[PDB]
């Protein structure tokens, strides 16, 4: 099902920043017992079977999320804000993306994040120009400044519209610079 970006982002997150977050922890050379992840992340209600996680490590990630060749440990390297393109095509602008959306959406934005029916293709924008322009649909868009490099690296995917619009999966206000 479509949650592999959420899975890969996650896996990258846990094995890089705060592994302790899920009961998982990082080893001395920057690894983690895969069995720790498989059982735990499954138990977390994400149904990770080993067949599933190998699928993410080997097919989707590799340079991002590495795996022992013997599949015992997993790790995530990151610091790689290149076109990671997690099964999609990410177009990475210079530094940041400015997304405008009405300040009547502010509560929802800040709590839940930039999301509507997201999973694949929700609205994002590159410049304040577009932020304002798209937000003219309501009035005064608040400019959610989301980092392109951070998002690309973290495992958040974003596409480019033929018109020059950006489409995102989702961006947490928790990470956005409102």
């Amino acid at each position: 099902g479509s949650h592999m970006v959420k899975v890969s982002k996650f896996l990258s997150l846990v094995l890089r920043h705060n592994p302790a977050l899920i009961g998982l922890d990082l080893d001395a050379n920057g690894w983690a017992p895969v069995k720790e992840l498989l059982a735990k992340m499954k138990a977390k209600g994400h149904g990770i079977s080993m067949e599933e996680l190998k699928h993410i490590v080997e097919t989707n990630s590799k340079k991002r999320f590495a795996f022992s060749e013997n599949f015992e440990k997993i790790r995530a390297n990151q610091g790689h804000s290149v076109e990671v393109d997690l099964g999609y095509e990410k177009q990475v602008p210079p530094a940041v993306l400015f997304h405008g959306t009405a300040e009547k959406n502010f509560d929802l934005i800040l709590k839940d994040g930039i999301k509507k029916m997201s999973r694949h293709h929700v609205h994002l924008s590159q410049d304040i120009t577009t932020a304002r322009k798209v937000g003219m649909r309501h009035g005064k868009p608040v400019v959610l400044s989301v980092d392109a490099k951070g998002m690309a690296d973290g495992g958040f995917d974003f596409y480019l519209s033929n018109n020059g619009v950006w489409l995102i999966d989702f961006v947490p206000a928790e990470f956005i610079k409102v």
